[PDB]
DNA sequence: CGCGGGGGACAGCGCGTACGTGCGTTTAAGCGGTGCTAGAGCTGTCTACGACCAATTGAGCGGCCTCGGCACCGGGATTCTCCAGGGCGGCCGCGGA
């Protein structure tokens, strides 16, 4: 199972340590730094997708 | 591509005042000094704290197909605006005694 699941999150989280670690940031990167990061995209994304249907229902369309 | 035209771009000149420049006299900074002490900082250190692959694993995806929604006119007073008479801002002028 997941670390993100206990966290309340969703990633498999050494997909984004795998991510930051070949993209060439730093020797060590920090285990919390990836959990926040998808903590950020859970909320950034739940407002971003909640402006989305603010203006779909600007013209009542579900799509 | 073409034309009517009319609201809008562009200019000429007066207003006048709004900065602009020349008079004195400041309020507070620059510099010399200082005596300290208060923050910035690497060395023994040592530990905890990150990385990666075995057993599993779940979890989101790879692919289809239903169906409650997309697109907009039948269906249409009102909105949005445009244009012709009426009473009027009155304005104004001119003349008997």
């Amino acid at each position: 199972q997941s670390r993100s699941a206990k966290a309340g999150l969703t990633f498999p989280v050494g997909r984004v340590h795998r991510l930051l670690r070949r993209g060439n940031y730093a020797q060590r990167i920090g285990s919390g730094a990836p959990v926040y990061l998808t903590a950020v995209l859970e909320y950034l994304a739940a407002e971003i997708l909640e402006l989305a249907g603010n203006a779909a229902r600007d013209n009542k369309k579900t799509r």
